[PDB]
RNA sequence: GGUACAACCUACUACCUCAU
DNA sequence: ATGAGGTAGTAGGTTGTACC
């Protein structure tokens, strides 16, 4: 039975403010005092005091303060007021975290000072345990999501640390600021250009960079760490958490009703055969191919054409290499290297600085689909220059000299410009077969007081239709926009099939804080089903227990997949808003699932993220650089 | 940059309650 | 306007494993 990190809190909903007068003191003095005091937020009307609590044995400080506690009492329950109890119930936790010596981490992070443990490749360095709490709603019921990660901090304060970092995070404040100087038994900070000498530096610890942790040489070890000893995190938290026990069983463990977790088998299909592997690519060819490789070399000086020229002729210019073997592999027509008829050279030169090549007759009449393999001596601070400066009408493909060799690099390469070219389909998913009807789109909102909204539209095969972005400034403006992108992208899908999609997938990064019944109005009456899903990868839910390619059920309508990956396993929540279509949830589900299968950046590596979404974030994140791994 | 992603520090923006 | 105190969501930018 599947473990999960979720835990029901097992207390009135309802939560209870109560005031207190003092006449004695200033109101104002007496909620600051009672703030500081109770590591609780106090509130202070006009002539009262009063504080919003859940309904638990809450113990004031201190404890002649009962005098003053008044039998007004008032009581909001979860159903009138959800924010409210959510938020409240966030303070009480972090109280009961920081009364059980705990530290505060910015997004609900608890460090821990007793449970920490010297690192083998470096003693001065501390890791802490740390657990993350989130409040989920699922099934009319809130439940809490505990999970174990590792904050790394000196071992010592920072007088007495020998290792020294940037910045320096203070224990009781629980921020983070500069550290200027150590000097004379005096630790200076800054805070706008502001240096002063803080009273305690015994509570000032040192954070560190991975760039620190490469240079102490723990870097690995951190790695390590949390792959390994995550599991006993998970172990130890009824003992270490139990204090959590007001609101929670820890001992009683989330239970995944039979059914509710699902594994899905993705099996690609190709030209020769189908499997269940994207490597078998090699095996079993494109799925449609049959059409001609053509490139050519960009390099950028001669000394570096003749430095790499070694290793690029026996790997690229003998038929017998491992260049022409993959591409005939993946079932191109021929490979053939264009040479222009001014000099019997295929190869060209450009300047590394602008990425600029001489405009030459050849370029200028060149075939539309043909590869630009581009050197390059080292990672560039910014590429855009180069997808800017180099021709327009060529595929750009630019390799590192450096990984010219591991065999699976060259052939991530030649998949990559299997990619690139439109006539090749490297594969089809075995079950997205039938859904040539439905249009998949993601759409991705990216913030900094103006907002830029981008959207991107993909078919089964994975083939993209249509990608629309927006740098406007910050409601039915946005949505006019929206609509005018969805009907482009709509004329783009009936383009490329001849007809209307029966159905439409809506998918967006986030909750949908926009409004819904204008969207469904405008989508639904052309008549076309639709289905609006939020997508969110910052989830917190997860387990010792391997869920790699599983899809969990948390209620009827929220869902939460986690994609295979080698690293730490990480869950994405779907949840089904809205749907009018024929599929089921559970279809639609998988079908989300699907998406992130849709297509490979190269057959070794899996996508995070449904391809609608996965582009539509890529393209808002820069204005260039995903001109380069996109192909649109 | 043949590539996916995890981790880490830093930083911002919005909002909340005070309040000069 | 502008300064506390707090929560929340995400962007910049470096290093780590992994694909054989």
């Amino acid at each position: 039975n599947a473990y999960l990190n979720l835990y029901k809190i097992d207390i009135p909903k309802k939560i209870k403010r109560l005031y207190f007068y003092n006449p004695d003191m200033e109101p104002k003095l007496f909620a600051r005092n009672l703030s500081r005091v109770n590591n609780f937020k106090f509130q202070d009307s006009n002539d009262l005091v009063w504080i919003e609590i859940p309904d638990i044995d809450f113990q004031i400080t201190p404890k002649n303060v009962f005098q003053y506690k008044v039998e007004k009492e008032e009581i909001i329950k979860e159903e009138e007021d959800k924010k409210l109890f959510v938020k409240t119930l966030y303070k009480y936790i972090k109280k009961l975290f920081l009364d059980n010596d705990f530290y505060f981490k910015k997004g609900n992070n608890f460090i821990s000072n007793s449970e920490v443990f010297s690192l083998d490749s470096n003693e001065n360095v501390n890791a802490h345990l740390t657990y993350k709490i989130k409040i989920h709603n699922i099934s009319n019921e809130y439940y809490l999501s505990i999970l174990p990660k590792f904050t790394f901090l000196s071992k010592e304060p920072a007088l007495e640390s020998a290792i020294k970092s940037g910045y320096l995070y203070n224990i009781k404040s629980g921020k983070s600021f500069p550290y200027i100087s150590g000097l004379d038994g005096i630790l200076k900070i800054d805070i706008n250009n502001q240096i002063v000498e803080v009273a305690y530096p015994e509570n000032y610890l040192f954070n560190f960079t991975t760039r620190d942790a490469e240079k102490y040489g723990f870097s690995k070890e951190v790695h390590e760490i949390y792959k390994n000893k995550v599991f006993e995190g998970f172990k130890k938290i009824p003992k270490t958490l139990g204090f959590l026990n007001k609101i929670t069983n820890l001992n009683e463990n989330y239970q995944l009703k039979d059914g509710y977790k699902i594994f899905i088998n993705v099996i690609y299909k190709f030209k020769n055969g189908e499997s269940r592997y994207a490597k078998d690519v090699f095996k079993y060819s494109f799925y449609k191919n049959e059409q001609p490789l053509k490139a050519i070399f960009f390099f950028s000086s001669k000394k570096q054409f003749f430095e790499v020229q070694k290793s690029l002729k026996e790997l690229f210019h003998n038929k017998h290499s491992v260049f022409y073997r993959a591409a005939a592999e993946l079932g191109f027509s021929k490979v053939e290297f264009l040479r222009d008829s001014k000099t019997k050279s295929s190869a060209f030169l450009y300047n590394p600085e602008e990425f600029t090549v001489k405009n030459t007759e050849f370029i200028n009449q060149i075939e539309d689909n043909v590869m630009a393999i581009v050197l390059l001596d080292k990672y560039i601070g910014n590429i855009d220059p180069l997808v800017r400066n180099f021709p327009d009408n060529l595929i750009l493909q630019p390799i590192l000299k450096e990984k010219l060799i591991k065999p699976f690099i060259i052939k991530s390469y030649v998949y990559k410009m299997g990619n690139f070219i439109p006539e090749c389909k490297p594969f089809i998913l075995k079950k997205m077969e039938d859904k040539e009807k439905n249009l998949y789109i993601g759409i991705d909102l990216s913030h900094d007081r103006k907002t830029n909204l981008c959207i991107a539209a993909v078919d089964n095969t994975g083939d993209i239709l249509y990608i629309g972005k927006h740098k406007n400034l910050e409601e039915k403006m946005n949505l006019d926009i929206l609509e005018k992108e969805y009907i482009k992208a709509f004329e783009k899908y009936i383009e490329k099939f001849n007809v209307s999609p029966e159905n439409v997938f809506i998918l967006r990064a986030g909750r949908f804080i926009e409004d819904i019944e204008i969207i469904k109005n405008f989508i639904s009456y052309n008549d076309t089903k639709y289905t609006l899903v939020e997508v969110n990868k910052n989830t917190n839910i997860n387990s010792y227990d391997d869920l790699k390619e599983w899809i969990i059920k948390l209620d009827e309508n929220t869902y939460i997949y986690y994609p295979k990956t080698f690293l730490n396993q990480k869950g994405v929540e779907v949840k089904i808003l809205e749907n009018n279509t024929d599929y089921t949830i559970e279809e639609i589900i998988e079908q989300i699932y699907l998406l992130t299968r849709v297509a490979h950046s190269t057959p070794y590596t899996n996508y995070k993220l449904p391809y609608p979404l996965h582009i539509a974030n890529k393209v808002a994140l820069t204005d260039y650089e995903w001109k380069l791994y996109i192909p649109y």
